[PDB]
């Protein structure tokens, strides 16, 4: 083990995310928007992917969906940009270990979920400029999907946010236990794998679906509304997986005692 | 050839790991249960998969599963956290290499099962909580799994629970005998691939598919006592696969005379 | 994290551009046309399976192809040769960060442009000369798909191109943030499944699917205003993806703010 | 190109597993029955998916058993466990080079011949013991596949022997001329690929498949006197492929003459 | 850095025509060894094709596509001689003035050879294991020699072009790069696209027509069909691999 490392380095990145927020919030904010704009690719691809299988009737669908989606938490940890859920771990243990305060927290968080949305919305608009989503399976996929994740009971949100930030957050923490790229990567596919065909919520990812969907004339059924209920109960949810379980344990595993 | 050092290694590790019990219970319980957590991240996203493709008739059913387990000891490895059935080789090793006494190595086997089994009540709970398994495939996947486990002959999960723990434990070996973390995971892939598509018994995957059958409402299957009796042969068999093949085997090839 | 650095090895990969341009057109031609030319041997072999699994009514086909592309940039970036797409980042980093001008960077572009249709010209030849599109799906494939990308409304093909070099500069981007080959294989891989399988439009590609349709004899039905009419709308888009987004976002990640030498952030 | 370097590596290689049999019978053994019982874990896992994809008449039956063999071989490099078939090219390139005699050789590779059957046996009745090939397509892969391999004429199987030690040996080759066991296990999987999916004869596979067809009590299609023929004949072809094709092959290209 | 890369090319090309002249045996046993793994990798593809067409999959030259990798890989890995990768380095080196044109014709010559004996015997070993007695691998291997002998000669020219720029191309990555991962998954990608796409390579059609001419399965093949499409598909790869790949290395190195 390297658990006292491990905490070492996230304090270290605790104090250097919010030193750069308070250097620049420019700099901080379009790093948060290319980290919402990257996640928000691998929803463009996955949703592409699943428009196709669904009109085949493919019970493969969700698996390789699923198997599809590492490119969006690979595009953050390569390019070194800004993503709130990873955040949820990374400042909490930080802030236990003293690195960081509560109000240091709070404003990262609050920034780079405001970021990532930025990204999101850029994607979306973009997207459904190139006419992709005027019509067809993919404009489909969106408009259900972002219907369903909309009209589901609090409890089930939040739950399905816990548990993908636990796989969101572990992943970013393999990503401070190993030099290998390619190994971070790997895991990096291998949580992703489990968070999509697992069917678990991810705020950030969320974004794009419902940024998509209603900047599409594809009418689909969401209203803002709607997107502003599964994003807050998603949220809640992320926070309480990468804080309360990943923050809080790989604080205990590593505190200096 | 380099046994030697493998044992040397193995003993190391088994010396570190009674030292962490004695220092800290907290932090022992606390990496025994994420690691049981990250064990039924895997069985979370295969049943799942299971689910899909059963309710299809799919013939790549298992095939499928065993390729998309990897996950499971992928992120224990990755994460450095503790594993029962790890363990079993570990201690074993180091007991017979003097590093460790025969009371150590009961007592970490017993905090490190108690831990894993925290981990898996703890992920079933929040699994139920996603409404995931109310109805519908997967659910039915899980009550079936469980079920069948549960009724079968104790020497048969005792034979199973064996060829499993000798495959989790020589991906422990190789992890103790390579630098390079991609091969590490390589390597445990495959052997969670031929585990999960062989047929082979893991009792703390096991923990996690009895503790979602049985918080379930939605599922009525299976029993504590069902769980107790498949945990407990399971458990033996991977005890003996892990120690007396694995533990005793590296100790043999290791032991300078 | 580590921005800085990152933004002095694009603004070094710039200046090593216009220089070896400077130095020698013939070494800057011919590595562009090898870009082209490799970027081509994807369209070549996507374009085969798109026929294959057309023909046969697969669902799978977009996937397939996307899970198939990577060779196009991983030649490229495993090469070391010029390709436009990427010089949009390249470039436009590097001059923001004044170690180019904008005089070398449209030249650069211009060159790179050029240089990359030349290899697809002479794939194209090569390709339709293996008798491979003389008839059959891919023969079709190849120009069905080059009359539908040619009669697209001019925004949709904007925003494709914006996408897709956001995708081909990202990739290239990692490629200049690690050490390891395989790592940059892999990103490259991710990146181009999703520029395939998403529907996004990349003009050095479309350079090798108009030469094989228009050097093809099984006839075309495309015509040539059409092959300019996209390029020129797929490369425009492609420029403000690589250069307004990656180039300038990376600019911006890692430019010391000490300087302030001309512009304060906030 | 490094020939030298090469034949100097499989000399060093050849004398170590000399003096490791003249210093301890039983740690060569041992050693020896891991790498069978790891060759025969890969055969367990693509014998399953035999059954599991020719019950459903699928046409990429032999295609994905090939693809999943990859374990046997990287189990055995990983682990630096003794290997039968390796030991024909090792120990013949180390004798034409001098470093150890032609009865050094005779006697590595009786004693490993052995030494792997000992694990495929122990493997075969643990396996039995599962009731995992008790009945169902399972077994009948194992009792069709004894019983083919057992009525192939002598000159089919020869040739077949010499193939698969080409290939396994051209594994073992590439393990010493990288440092990169990523790589190691690429080739091992290519190499084992082509050996599954072509249909070659690999003798301490072919001790698995017998093990389990004659422990079982469901499996009645082939005898001891069947398994016996098979094994010398491919045996003999395997000694031709590994011996005088990789072995003297080495030699010849790496003889500073 | 192209430069360093030329010169490693150079000192490549050096080697080989040293090597040569040291040894026939040496340099002859290395090219045969080099055939056979293409060959292995013929083998393998071959059996799939045969599976896959009898079953009238439409994935099937993707999945031989895929499949074929181990044929350069175990080429490079083992450090062994192949002609189709000698065009690239020998023009390389020569233009480089590294070796002389006669080395070169002679290391082509030598190269060529070698492969071929190489293919011979793996297809005389092959046969002999009775797997291609009958069945559709067995017709897969007549088929396939057949269509490769009966095709026009400037279709097979060309095909040999592409062919030997997408060898020679994983050849060079292998020089760019320390990682024999990332070389490996480069030959994958360059071999995926060879095969799928359609493209001929004569040292991989050696072991076809050796199997094919060495089979008990009757094909309209003939000794004239194999030396016609061996001789057509050469001159595609040689113009391949030393005009687009020897050439284009050379000027984007040359320190003028
Ligand atoms: C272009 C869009 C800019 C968005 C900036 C959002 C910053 C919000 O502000 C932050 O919010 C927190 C809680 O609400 C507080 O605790 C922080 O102190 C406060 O700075
Ligand atoms: C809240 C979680 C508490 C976990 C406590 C586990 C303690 C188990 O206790 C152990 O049991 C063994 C026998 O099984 C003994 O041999 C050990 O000596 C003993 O320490
Ligand atoms: C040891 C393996 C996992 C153990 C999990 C124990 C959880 C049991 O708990 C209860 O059991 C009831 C009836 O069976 C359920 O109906 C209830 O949902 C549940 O509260
Ligand atoms: C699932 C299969 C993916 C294979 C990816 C392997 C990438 C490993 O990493 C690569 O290979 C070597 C590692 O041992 C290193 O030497 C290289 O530097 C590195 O580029
Ligand atoms: C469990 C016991 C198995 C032991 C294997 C015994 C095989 C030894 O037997 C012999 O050894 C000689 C050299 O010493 C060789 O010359 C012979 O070839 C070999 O048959």
């Amino acid at each position: 083990r390297a658990h006292k490392e491990t905490l070492d380095k996230l304090t270290n990145a605790a104090i250097n995310k919010i030193n750069l927020l308070n250097t620049s919030k420019v700099k901080y904010l379009v790093s948060s928007a290319f980290a919402g704009l990257y996640v928000g690719i691998g929803i463009l691809l996955i949703f592409t992917i699943g428009g196709l299988l669904t009109d085949a009737g493919s019970p493969m669908t969700k698996i390789v969906m699923g198997l599809s989606f590492a490119i969006a938490l690979s595009l953050v940890i390569m390019t070194g940009t800004e993503l709130f859920t990873g955040n949820n771990m990374v400042m909490s243990a930080g802030m236990l270990n003293k690195g960081v305060s509560i109000k240091d927290t709070s404003k990262i968080w609050a920034y780079s979920w405001v970021g990532n949305l930025i990204g999101a919305l850029v994607l979306g608009i973009i997207f459904v400029g190139t006419g992709l989503v005027d019509k067809g399976p993919v404009a489909e996929f969106f408009a259900n999907t972002a219907a369903s994740k909309a009209s589901m009971p609090f409890t089930a949100l939040f739950f399905r946010g816990i548990l993908c930030n636990i796989l969101v957050c572990v992943s970013v923490l393999c990503s401070f236990r190993t030099n290998s790229d390619t190994a971070k990567i790997i895991m990096i596919f291998l949580c992703l794998f489990a968070i999509i065909t697992s069917g678990f919520e991810h705020s950030v990812a969320n974004m794009t679906i419902y940024s998509v969907s209603l900047f599409s004339p594809t009418i689909s059924t969401v209203t803002i509304g709607g997107a502003i209920y599964n994003l807050v109960a998603v949220t809640l949810g992320n926070i309480v997986g990468g804080a309360l379980f990943m923050g809080l344990g790989t604080y205990i595993l590593g505190k200096e005692k």
